[PDB]
């Protein structure tokens, strides 16, 4: 049912790598996943024009946040292309080993880590505010799937038997404790505004419902 998976040894040094660093200009997780989930969103388009069956699943292209002061965590999900399970437990490692590696040697030269988009693997950047990822993903060729990872050199990936999504991208941060402003509205417009204004897609961000 779950399985236990281990990270390649440079995926595993970023990740401790991004998790422990003392830098603080965090706020670039949240551009880096809008990113993300853009991409995922060109994609499932592009194919789209040649096969538009792949649009059953969901025709809006959109992109969600939610935060969740009860459970201190922010969602951001989008209507993108998803992955598979080849994806998660091994295709997206064996081209993140490469981006990886040259990330650190960048950061030893005295590159930024808010370059770590350039290098492909800025996913991991949500571990600079997270203790704990969740992915929920469904893809169109493969079955809904839940990936899961707090660092530590192992991540898991199971059937998910939530939701169902119909097509997209769920990614699930559980903040750390003293990352709680990312939570917070007024915070997140912010973050949006200054590095995500012109992503092509809407963005809709959630309030939360207690006064
Ligand atoms: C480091 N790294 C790449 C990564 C590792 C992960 C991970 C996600 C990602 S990044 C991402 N986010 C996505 C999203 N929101 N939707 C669909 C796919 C998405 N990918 C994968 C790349 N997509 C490229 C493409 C095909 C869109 C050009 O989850 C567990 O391990």
């Amino acid at each position: 049912e779950v399985e236990t998976f281990a990270f390649q040894a440079e995926i595993a040094q970023l990740m401790s790598l991004i998790i422990n660093t003392f830098y603080s200009n965090k706020e670039i997780f949240l551009r880096e996943l809008i990113s993300n989930s853009s991409d995922a969103l060109d994609k499932i388009r592009y194919e789209s024009l040649t096969d538009p069956s792949k649009l059953d699943s969901g025709k809006e292209l959109h992109i969600n946040l939610i935060p969740n002061k009860q459970d201190r965590t922010l969602t951001i999900v989008d209507t993108g292309i998803g992955m598979t399970k080849a994806d998660l437990i091994n295709n997206l490692g064996t081209i993140a080993k490469s981006g990886t590696k040259a990330f650190m040697e960048a950061l030893q030269a005295g590159a930024d880590i808010s370059m770590i988009g350039q290098f492909g693997v800025g996913f991991y950047s949500a571990y600079l505010v997270a203790e704990k990822v969740t992915v929920i993903t469904k893809h169109n060729d493969d079955e809904q799937y839940a990936w899961e990872s707090s660092a530590g050199g192992s991540f898991t990936v199971r059937t998910d038997t939530g939701e169902p999504m119909g097509r997209g991208t769920k990614v699930i941060l559980h903040l750390k404790e003293d990352q709680t402003e990312y939570l917070e509205e007024r915070r997140i417009k912010e973050i949006v505004k200054k590095h995500s204004q012109f992503i092509g897609y809407p963005i809709t961000l959630f309030v939360e419902k207690e006064r």
